[PDB]
């Protein structure tokens, strides 16, 4: 009947009203996004004389506390990037309003999945993919600084926003599922398509999980389609194996969940448990179209898509997709890679 004295709906969300004034400061314009956490509204900040995005968290304890974690991490980050040069969304301030935690951010545009839809799921150019890659690796370098040691834990196209729909600048959003290296708590993390092998295998994890996700994202940005589109964990592992082969024995031998996906043979080697291409036969070389005109052959006869360019990109991606989190490429070295040698 009544939710939050009439201010909320039956989904724990604030009922947005165009033109409402809050706290003698914000005039709410319109709803511009929503998700599991709540809503995002465009509002005018009359004190600072600028448009802002306000993320209005659901009035529900689990969502509140998720956002409190997010606020703490954003405050830590923003504090160490006062010039806003490391591609993390800027939290301006926060407040509690009518039993909703509200996070005030800079305005941004839509996400990189919306950009892919805008390409009719045919992909962005290799040059634009490179610009996204360079910004993302720079962000991951900042998150790896020791005072931060932040693992985002949910990198996907939907959590990377354009600043402006006609430009390449991005910001990473949604630190609600994030953690710090000193303070890992979650066993179940990462959205499935972008989930690292160490997490699938129930093994220890660190900031390298975010690099795995980035490798997956960058291929998808150029092809238009997810690299590893599993329907469930077993399918996800099998799709990874089609491209990358059986994981190293030294890893599977230490993996609590190895036998969810694999079986250990009499000779000590590992094979898949019993519909899929044989291990390692779905070549990234062919998914990218390195020698055959890029994805779908559609980049044949276009500049900015040579065999040489594609071989650089393939090499970087394979380093991001190293099964071993100890040897998987780290942000500093990703930035030095020949793919970014203009
Ligand atoms: O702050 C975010 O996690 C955030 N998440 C969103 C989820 C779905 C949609 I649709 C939009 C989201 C979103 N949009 C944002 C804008 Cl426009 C500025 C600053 C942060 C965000 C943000």
């Amino acid at each position: 009947k009544v939710y939050n004295d009439g201010y909320d709906d039956d989904n724990y969300d604030y009922i947005v009203k165009n033109g409402e004034k809050w706290m003698d400061r914000y005039e709410i314009d319109s709803l511009i996004g929503k998700g599991s956490f709540g809503q995002v509204v465009k509002a005018y900040d009359r004190v600072e004389q600028e448009w802002v995005a306000i993320k209005i968290i659901k009035n529900k304890k689990a969502f509140l506390n998720q956002a409190q974690i997010e606020v703490r991490l954003l405050e830590l980050m923003n504090k160490h990037d006062t010039e806003m040069k490391y591609y993390i969304v800027h939290l301006k301030r926060h407040f509690m309003f009518r039993n909703h935690l509200c996070l005030v951010f800079e305005m941004l545009s839509y996400n990189l999945y919306d950009l892919l839809r805008n390409t009719n799921f045919r992909g962005v150019s290799l040059n634009l993919t490179r610009k996204f890659a360079q910004q993302m690796c720079t962000a991951l370098l900042f998150l790896a600084t020791p005072e931060l040691s932040i693992i985002h834990c949910d990198l996907k196209p939907e959590n990377i926003l354009l600043c402006n729909p006609k430009r390449s600048a991005i910001k990473i959003v949604d630190f609600g599922s994030s953690c710090q290296l000193g303070q890992r708590i979650y066993q179940y993390i990462q959205s499935r398509f972008y989930r690292s092998p160490e997490v699938l295998l129930g093994m220890p994890y660190d900031l390298a999980i975010d690099m795995w996700s980035l490798g997956c994202i960058l291929v998808e940005m150029h092809t238009g389609e997810p690299l590893f589109s599993g329907a469930n964990e077993v399918d996800q592992m099998n799709k990874i194996v089609e491209v990358l082969g059986i994981p190293p024995a030294h890893i599977l031998d230490q993996a609590p969940k190895a036998r969810k996906f694999f079986e250990k043979l009499p000779d000590g080697t590992w094979n898949l448990k019993k519909e899929y291409k044989p291990p390692g036969t779905r070549k990234l070389h062919n998914i990218l179209g390195v020698e055959t005109g890029g994805p779908g052959g559609r980049r044949a006869g276009e500049s900015g898509h040579t065999v040489a360019d594609y071989l650089k990109f393939k090499d970087l991606i394979l380093r991001m997709l190293d099964y071993d989190p100890k040897t998987r490429i780290q942000p500093y070295y990703a930035l030095q890679h020949s793919f970014f040698k203009k």
